[PDB]
């Protein structure tokens, strides 16, 4: 079936989770930016609890601290791609217990994406549209 990915929008900025210029590469950390209908914002829950994004990428923790990257590679099945949301609008890498987080607490274009301690402030929660 279809992937049917859909957005990942901050609570506090408004702002959607985004693949910088629409990039596929490897290693290409995340930010925030104005919401669209772009695959380079579509997410896509699977049952092994990843959010892919272009059919076989994955939002990927490139550590487990506080400042860790969170950026995009090939899905393989780690543990640091699999993600829960919760009831509180938290975003949680499976692996790391850590939060998604607007870095800095920004909100504007281009404000990048770590793992961050949770805390429930603006910028760790999120909506699915
Ligand atoms: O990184 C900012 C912004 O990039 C957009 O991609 C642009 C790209 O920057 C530009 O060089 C090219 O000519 O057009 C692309 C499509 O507009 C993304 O679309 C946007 O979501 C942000 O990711
Ligand atoms: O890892 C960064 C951390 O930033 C927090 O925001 C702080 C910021 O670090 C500080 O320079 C500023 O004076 O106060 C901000 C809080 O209002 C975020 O709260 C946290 O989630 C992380 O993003």
């Amino acid at each position: 079936p279809p992937a049917d990915g859909g957005q990942i929008k901050g609570v506090g900025s408004g702002r959607c989770l985004d693949v910088p210029d629409a990039s596929t590469s490897d290693g290409t950390q995340l930010q925030l930016w104005d919401c669209h209908s772009g695959t380079n914002q579509q997410w896509a829950a699977t049952d092994a609890g990843e959010l892919r994004v272009y059919g076989d990428k994955c939002l990927d923790a490139a550590g487990t601290s506080n400042g860790s990257k969170v950026q995009i590679y090939s899905c393989w099945g780690g543990d640091n791609q699999k993600w829960r949301l919760n009831s509180d609008g938290s975003v949680v890498g499976v692996q790391s217990g850590l939060c998604l987080d607007a870095v800095g607490n920004g909100t504007a274009n281009g404000t990048l994406i770590q793992l961050y301690t949770c805390s429930n402030g603006s910028n760790q929660r999120w909506t699915r549209t």
